[PDB]
């Protein structure tokens, strides 16, 4: 089996992308955030606080012939924003682009952070992570992918994600059309249940490159890129203005400026991503300073190659029995 659906960005400034999810029978579609940063597959739903919902598309597991509800299991989740939710569970039939699974694990909230409520564009996350990080007590649960791969006609899924443009998550099969030149395969590491790997270095525009190891994770739900603080300095040193902002939280840079490329490696090959990518637009309406893309991971504890990364690129995420990552240019 395959499935392909079409994923979408929320707002202007690609801050995230959601992809339409059938839950239930009869089909209830959610808009879910595909995020290979965590491994729950959960929902807003009519358990959800009704003052913590807000415009979201909730899952009614009562109207569904197919949900039964997981007794006893819980699970509560804490992302890397701060941003929370947790809840009850129950299984149920859930397809993406038309490959279905049965008896997921639906984790349906109760509660949300602040964060969700006022997104009302995203209707829940759908977890691509390894299973190993799944929140589920006191029995975990696989994901979406672990359900479907020994279905799937090769043991894989691809994120093609658009600038300022929808975009494509595949399951089951490498679409070939959808990426130039070649495919350049690099080592996973599971072990603190990521899509964990190591880029063999960077270029800040038309720079030479610099061959070092730096590990991080492929993010497809964080916004940003998220590299060591040498690393940003140098990026950043490259924009007349640009400056790190303790009370914004970040590097700013003056709107009027052109922004550089910044290039990473993968293996021998490199993955360019252009200047505009960068520009995450004012720090609020009207101001003429401007959030960067690429910020310092040194308060995370981890890197984290997001979506201004990964959507400069075809990625294969390849959940054969050794893990791989692969990435092209497009």
């Amino acid at each position: 089996s395959t499935g392909s659906a079409t994923t979408t960005p929320i707002d202007s400034l690609d801050d995230a992308y959601i992809t339409p999810v059938q839950i239930g029978t009869p089909a209830q579609t959610l808009n879910l955030d595909f995020d290979t940063g965590s491994s729950d597959l959960w929902v807003f739903s009519s358990e959800t606080t009704a003052s913590e919902v807000d415009g979201q598309t909730i899952y009614t597991p009562s109207k569904s012939t197919t949900a039964k509800l997981l007794s006893g299991a819980t699970w509560s989740i804490s992302y890397g924003d701060g941003s929370s939710s947790s809840g009850d569970v129950y299984t149920d039939t859930v397809s993406v682009g038309g490959l279905t699974v049965t008896g997921q694990a639906v984790e349906s909230a109760k509660k949300v952070s602040s964060s969700f409520t006022e997104d009302s564009t995203i209707d829940g996350l759908l977890g691509l992570a390894f299973s190993t990080l799944n929140t589920v007590s006191p029995t975990q649960q696989k994901t979406f992918f672990d359900n479907a791969k020994a279905s799937l006609d090769s043991p894989v899924f691809t994120a093609d994600l658009g600038y300022h443009a929808p975009g494509t998550y595949n399951f089951g099969f490498i679409d070939t059309t959808a990426y130039t030149g070649s495919i350049t395969y690099t080592a996973v590491s599971t072990k603190q249940g990521f899509w964990e790997w190591t880029s063999t270095g960077y270029a800040v525009g038309s720079g030479t490159f610099k061959s070092t190891s730096i590990d991080g994770i492929a993010d497809t739900g964080t916004t940003l890129l998220y590299l060591p603080a040498t690393v940003v300095s140098a990026y950043w040193a490259q924009v007349s203005g640009a400056k790190s902002s303790s009370s914004v939280g970040g590097y700013v840079f003056p709107c009027s400026a052109t922004l550089p490329s910044f290039t990473f490696g993968v293996g021998s090959a490199r993955i360019v991503i252009p200047g505009d990518y960068i520009d995450f637009g004012p720090i609020s309406t009207g101001s003429s300073s401007c959030f960067g893309g690429i910020q310092s991971s040194a308060g995370i504890g981890i890197n984290i190659f997001g979506d201004v990364a990964l959507k400069a690129a075809f990625v294969v995420f390849n959940g054969a029995t050794t893990p791989t990552l692969g990435f092209a240019s497009k």
